[PDB]
RNA sequence: ACUCUGGUUCCUCUGCAUUUAACCGUGAAAAUCUUUCGCCUUUUACUAAAGAUUUCCGUGCAAAGGAGCAUACAUUGAGUAAAUUUUUGGAGUCCCCUCGAAAGAGCGGGA
């Protein structure tokens, strides 16, 4: 971000996808904490 | 009877994918310029909207050439195989009057 502050656009978007993914992932007995490994949405952002 | 060609899979070149309601992309970046908002003692890197252009990751089809695999001649464009009322298994023949040298023609007449 130091060398390209517009990259805050993608930083925000991966923060937004994490909330999207986690709150559907962490449902029922699956609690808070590590293990949410659905890496594909976040990966795509950085390829674009 | 004519000329027309082996299937598949892959590589690469060339051309085209504008009458967009909308869509070569059921996905989604970056830049430049112009303008308008917000940061700010400046510039860069920025905010977030508009308009105009670019680059980049990709897409489709046609056509040509080549490279691998196992193997088949047909088949495309041009063009093949019924004696019972309505058609293709005979209601057909023959003979007088008329106009005209000539040969036909009248819902002509007769067997
Ligand atoms: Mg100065």
């Amino acid at each position: 971000y130091r060398y390209k502050y517009k990259l805050m656009r993608q930083v925000r978007m991966c923060k937004d996808l994490k909330h999207l993914i986690y709150y559907r992932f962490n449902t029922g007995p699956v609690g808070k904490g590590p293990g949410c490994g659905f890496w594909a949405p976040g990966w795509r952002v950085w390829l674009f």
